[PDB]
């Protein structure tokens, strides 16, 4: 499903993402925005290394979720990658909290570096009453 902006901001707030590991809601919103355009059904296969990115946060099948076809998969979130193509994002959020418990934090997503660090990202949560 494709979330509307404030609908997603309230959903992430509810699921405990605001300030999680020091990361503001606006940073999480910038990341879903540039990763998937807030679409839970988004998948991107990366032909150079045989892995696929899944869901609203584009979480990768080498490290975090298991899809059975990615060489060297660790599956650190201990989740099937199909759990991240659901309309309900509770699993996607639990795995995104796991990604950022690693020292790199949100920098793990290069799209966040390109599109969100050192930018004013407050626009992504304005008007949402969050």
């Amino acid at each position: 499903k494709v979330f509307e902006r404030c609908e997603l901001a309230r959903t992430l707030k509810r699921l405990g993402m605001d300030g999680y590991r020091g990361i503001s809601l606006a940073n999480w919103m910038c990341l879903a925005k540039w990763e998937s355009g807030y679409n839970t059904r988004a998948t991107n296969y990366n032909a150079g290394d045989r892995s696929t990115d899944y869901g609203i946060f584009q979480i990768n099948s080498r490290y975090w979720c298991n899809d059975g076809k990615t060489p060297g998969a660790v599956n650190a979130c201990h989740l099937s990658c199909s759990a991240l193509l659901q309309d309900n994002i509770a699993d996607a959020v639990a795995c995104a909290k796991r990604v950022v418990r690693d020292p790199q934090g949100i920098r793990a997503w290069v799209a966040w570096r390109n599109h969100c660090q050192n930018r004013d990202v407050r626009q992504y949560v304005q008007g949402c009453g969050v």
